[PDB]
């Protein structure tokens, strides 16, 4: 097949889930028993970049949907936010830049920077139900460490 994907869900290091909050917003936080359906399932692509042992790019979408997580700037600030495509063209090994993740496998945890931004991470903030963002700092207040889950797809 042309690109690859596997379906998978994600948790922040506190264990928090997200959820879709808007049509193009996500929210985290701590969920369990029947509540856990709501959480989002993504199609993550292994697509074209820079590659290494530890430094996989991908690109993460929504299952089914023709939604991904892009990286654009903002009050001259980079920002993430979920952008819909063209269901017909998507996904594809060349994807744009600033669609594009390299997933960090560091100790047992994985992290997710920006290929167009460099050092900028998807992270979540310690309080609940509060929005995904783009953070710029590491080892701060916010979280930036993920596991994920495979799902039978």
């Amino acid at each position: 097949a042309p690109v690859r994907s596997l379906n998978c869900t994600l948790r922040d290091s506190q264990q928090k889930s997200l959820v879709m909050s808007g049509p193009y917003e996500l929210k985290a936080l701590h969920l369990q028993g029947q509540d856990m359906e709501q959480q989002v399932v993504w199609s993550m692509s292994f697509v074209q970049g820079e590659e290494s042992n530890d430094k996989i790019p991908v690109a993460l979408g929504l299952k089914e949907k023709n939604l991904y997580l892009s990286c654009v700037l903002k009050d001259d600030k980079p920002t993430l936010q979920l952008e819909s495509v063209d269901p017909k063209n998507y996904p594809k090994k060349k994807m744009e830049k600033r669609f594009v993740w390299n997933k960090i496998e560091i100790n047992n945890k994985l992290e997710f920077e920006s290929a167009q931004f460099p050092n900028w991470y998807i992270s979540t903030s310690q309080a609940e139900n509060m929005p995904v963002f783009l953070g710029g700092t590491k080892g701060g207040q916010d979280i930036t460490d993920w596991t994920m889950q495979f799902v039978s797809s």
